[PDB]
């Protein structure tokens, strides 16, 4: 098994606007990558003359995402890598990155915000399939959090996916272990989707916001954990303390927490429909 | 021009579930109304024996259905008229009436509602544009209210359309020249569309909590309106308050309501992306 990145050909790529550092990262538009014709996409950059290890550590980036292929995991559709900068072509999701969609749904009015308790929960099992199947591909993400992922839609009314990217101490994030011990395991990726799941109930608050990151390991070292989102379902609360199990083999497995979101999500829309 | 409604084999339908009364109305299935297959409708029917006058009227609704045909107004499917009980053929909305939608939307969690303001706002789009078409049809609804509408899914995430239906004194949805003089004009169902969409707007509230039946009319002719929904959109109250002037022709027309609403709509998405 010799692995094989696709190919496509630089000519028909147009970058087109800047998002930001990452090399650099832009969004642009490239020719019959799907007949297809003009499909937008993104483009993540290696700066021109950086170091030699710089350079491996994008293509294994590019090998991993080659390897997967899930609905919930983001696609690459091509690489340029024939000349500098070298290209790794991604899927554009227009809803950007999940912490921003979020706060974007927070923060456009006090009337309410614009992702409903359903909305979250599918946003939850979106990625809980997707950390299933990287487990399943045996692979520990290590640095799971809403910053990481991506929504496929900019507004708050069509119909949309979360999708796992980007394969500092964020200390927030991090299992008891990883602290102190710098062990990372996939029960430790559990603690982590329990951070998330949190960004995704509070619609992207802060982590600790009591806590300055000198303050966090001292916080949970003596139990101390996130204070419950508001109103959060009482079943989900339940699911994310046990993904904080100060022992790492009591937390539970991804299929379990698979298990638990679609369980509360088919109670939920039961007792709507009853009401 | 010699109006047809449209017939459909008696034999083919199925009546399954009693909704209410109204006759009575029945949810059921109906073979090929559209190749179709086994499709699932509303059936209004007309009790068994009733006045002669009652079956004139029951006519009646029938042809101002088929002569209507407009995205946001009801369709009638079929009819079976040759025997006792009559039947109007609906096409079935799964999400029922709007008032009863707006507050399962509201009641499902303290989380909070499981419609957002765009949603709400496409909500009043819907109906504006079946108003327009009435209009245009040379149609005075004279009873527009949410219980009046229908949606066509149950569930809070898919898209959804509303329509117009229903073609007891109102008192809280009535104008003020209704109440007093028995005066209806399209003016007068602007009033009312401006209560419906205060209906909207609070998830289902009733107008003028804090009034008796009696006490409406006193209430509305020293100049009292509703109170504003809470968060309420300023551009929307100004819309809502210019439904209820007291002079009918202070009234905006359907066509600049729909205007407002759209205009409106522009801007807050506008606002979203911007942020
Ligand atoms: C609508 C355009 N857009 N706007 C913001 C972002 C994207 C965006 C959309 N689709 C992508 N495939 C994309 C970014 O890829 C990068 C590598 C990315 C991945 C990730 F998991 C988390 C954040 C980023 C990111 N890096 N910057 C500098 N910005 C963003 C988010
Ligand atoms: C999901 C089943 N369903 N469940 C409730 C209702 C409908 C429903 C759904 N699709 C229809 N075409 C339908 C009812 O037609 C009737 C005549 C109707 C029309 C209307 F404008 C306002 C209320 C009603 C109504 N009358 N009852 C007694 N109930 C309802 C609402």
């Amino acid at each position: 098994s010799i692995e094989n990145l696709p190919a496509f050909p630089r000519e028909k790529l147009t970058l087109r606007l800047l998002l930001g550092s990452g090399g650099e990262v832009y969004e642009g538009t490239a020719v019959d990558i799907l007949g297809s014709g003009e499909i937008k996409v993104a483009v993540k950059t290696l700066k021109k003359g950086s170091t030699d290890q710089e350079k491996i550590e994008f293509l294994k980036e590019a090998h991993l995402m080659s390897k997967f292929n899930h609905p919930n995991i983001l696609k690459q559709l091509g690489v340029c890598l024939l000349n500098e900068p070298q290209y790794i072509i991604l899927e554009l999701m227009e809803g950007r990155d999940l912490l921003t969609y979020l706060r974007k749904a927070r923060m456009a009015t006090f009337y309410g915000p614009l992702l409903t308790l359903v909305d979250l929960v599918d946003l939850c099992v979106d990625i809980s399939k997707g950390c299933v199947y990287l487990e399943r591909m045996h692979f520990i993400h290590r640095d799971l959090a809403a910053r990481n992922c991506l929504v496929s839609v900019k507004d708050y009314t069509s119909p949309r996916i979360v999708k796992i990217g980007d394969f500092l101490l964020p200390v927030r994030w991090m299992a008891p272990e990883s602290l102190m011990d710098g062990i990372f395991t996939t029960q430790s990726d559990v603690w982590s989707f329990g951070i998330l799941i949190w960004e995704i109930l509070t619609l992207g608050h802060q982590p600790y916001p009591a806590h300055s990151n000198l303050d966090v390991l001292n916080y949970v070292q003596t139990g101390g954990r996130l204070e419950p989102p508001r109103n959060c379902p009482d079943d989900l609360w339940n699911l994310m303390t046990q993904c904080w199990a100060q022992e790492p083999d009591q937390r539970p497995t991804f299929h379990r927490i698979q298990d638990q979101l679609q369980l509360f999500r088919n109670f939920f829309l039961n007792s709507i429909y009853k009401s």
